[PDB]
């Protein structure tokens, strides 16, 4: 068998066949981990649904882990995609394992686009879907005590920027941050060694960063703004606690431990992790590559103990 093919059959293996003489095929096509070949964790129930705010509808999707009981602990999830793509279907695979494994339910926000929408609209769209589904913890049967918000690259630079936010504006109150390989921004008159570094070869590169934030930005003063550069914030005081992921071959991978660093300097618990032999946006490669299915199994590990 072909490297790369005897590992992702072990990978998509892994779960037993589900009992097809009784298989919907909605259900099928919801779960299906053919194409691409991204294996879909089992979770007891996912629920779309509208979010209406606003100026704007907000669709949402909702994981509930199978074992679970309530109050539930939950987890606002905003997607990576550098501001510009991803969706609901693409961070799906990432939602599961997050629920299932991390044991808590879990909310994937489909929050706008640049350049359709440039920045602040994700930042937004972050605050108020974290408010909306906080303010109907009863109705999602959550624990109130226990809703942390997270999210990978630009949906990490989410996160962390909806919890000063919260801070701000006083609530909702958020009990934790996971924030995986996070683009919490740093000041580009001391760009961090992996910034330089990492720059070519590893998925993400420094031409697409820059093309990213055109589409995202409106003029240049916004890169150290806070809401698009967190790390610069000056009160980082008060936050919920952290954990932060970083992937060694990632030019991002400073930026992730810059953040720690302003939060720890704040007075806020914080861990950072950096994966060895990963890039950047990982979480992509689950069931496909063994090194990223570890760490993002991990990474969901370390939610579970958060909200315990």
């Amino acid at each position: 068998l072909d490297p790369v093919i005897q590992q992702v059959l072990d990978q998509l293996n892994r779960m037993p066949a589900p009992d097809y003489k009784h298989l919907s095929a909605q259900q099928f096509r919801s779960q299906q981990s053919l194409f691409p070949p991204v294996k879909k964790e089992p979770v007891a129930e996912v629920r779309e649904f509208d979010m209406d705010l606003p100026g704007r509808t907000l669709k949402v999707r909702m994981y509930r882990p199978e074992g679970v009981e309530p109050p539930y602990p939950a987890l606002v999830y905003y997607h990576g995609g550098s501001w510009v793509v991803g969706d609901l279907e693409t961070h799906d695979p990432v939602c599961r394992v997050l629920a299932k494994d991390g044991r808590a339910v879990v909310f994937s926000v489909d929050y706008r686009l640049a350049p359709e929408h440039k920045f602040p609209a994700a930042v937004e769209d972050a605050y108020d879907a974290l408010q909306w589904i906080a303010e109907r913890a009863a109705d999602f049967h959550l624990d109130p005590a226990r809703i942390a918000v997270g999210g990978d690259s630009a949906g990490g630079n989410l996160a962390a920027v909806t919890s000063i936010l919260a801070k701000e504006r006083g609530g909702p109150a958020l009990a934790f941050q996971l924030l995986i390989y996070p683009s919490t921004g740093y000041d580009p008159a001391h760009p961090p060694a992996s910034i330089e570094e990492n720059a070519e070869g590893y998925l993400l590169t420094g031409g697409m960063m820059l093309w990213f934030r055109d589409q995202y930005l409106n003029s240049l003063e916004e890169l150290t703004h806070p809401w698009f550069s967190p790390v610069l914030y000056p009160d980082l005081s008060g936050l919920p606690p952290a954990y932060i992921a970083t992937a060694q071959y990632d030019p991002l991978r400073d930026v992730g431990k810059l953040y720690a660093e302003a939060l720890n300097k704040a007075g806020v618990k914080v861990e950072i992790e950096n994966f060895e032999d990963l890039i950047h946006g990982f979480a992509q490669f689950y069931s496909l590559s063994p090194g990223a299915t570890k760490a993002l199994v991990r990474i969901a590990e370390k939610l579970r103990d958060a909200l315990a």
